[PDB]
């Protein structure tokens, strides 16, 4: 009965953000060099796993947010966190 | 109770594969810039971690499969998914 | 109920870190292309992540423990395992 944790990073600094599902809802930990601040994603979730890559220096991150059998997919592209084309059927 | 994902992309289209633990059986998702498309995995599992690496344009790919004590690890590396030799001791 | 992993991977080679909760201890196995070994790591923890990036040769591991509310951050930088400067929002 612990939070469940989900982690990405990218560069050499690095960038890390650290994703937490906590009583069905799913926070964002951000770390960019010079402390860790909260961030923008709040999303519910009981589950929560996550991949990134870059495009030169873009981010893009895939937040994969599951409740129940449930499992939506949170997409940062530098404008914002919008929901993803990901289903299962 | 939540199904429970593990992700990871690879490349700058990307590809992504979504793998998801459901009631004791973990399938895969697979993104390749076209659309959400059901993987080929398909092994016992009630927890599900991944890794993926490239060498030039291969992927290669690591699922960690958990049932009870026992994690089995499926290795993917271009001709099909292998058992591999990961062991706990 | 279950074991819960996590994974890591970096190079060609490649080198693969494998972390696994089991009643209350995370512990670590260990891929260098020369079979599994286990690791140093070892520290509480119900539930764990980990993401990893390379600064040239240099590996650098961060691991996510998590136990209740309460999520730790282990660093590898190449001389040991230090507590992270992490915290929760
Ligand atoms: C990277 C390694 O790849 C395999 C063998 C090759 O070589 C697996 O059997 C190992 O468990 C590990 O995943
Ligand atoms: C500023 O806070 C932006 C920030 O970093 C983004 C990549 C994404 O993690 C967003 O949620 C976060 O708040
Ligand atoms: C829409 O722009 C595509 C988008 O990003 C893909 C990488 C994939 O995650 C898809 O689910 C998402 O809608
Ligand atoms: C030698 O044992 C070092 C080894 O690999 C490190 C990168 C880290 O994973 C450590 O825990 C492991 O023991
Ligand atoms: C140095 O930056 C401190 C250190 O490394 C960061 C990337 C992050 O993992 C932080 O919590 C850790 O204390």
């Amino acid at each position: 009965s612990s939070v469940q944790t989900a982690a990405t990073s990218w560069g050499t600094v690095p960038s890390i953000r650290v994703y937490t599902a906590n009583n069905g809802k799913i926070t964002e930990r951000c770390w960019d060099g010079k402390g860790w601040y909260t961030g923008a994603f709040n999303e519910p979730g009981d589950n929560v796993s996550v991949t990134s890559w870059l495009v030169g220096s873009a981010i893009h991150i895939r937040v994969y947010a599951s409740t129940g059998t449930t499992t939506t997919e949170w997409c940062w592209d530098g404008n914002g966190w919008t929901k993803g084309a990901y289903t299962a059927t």
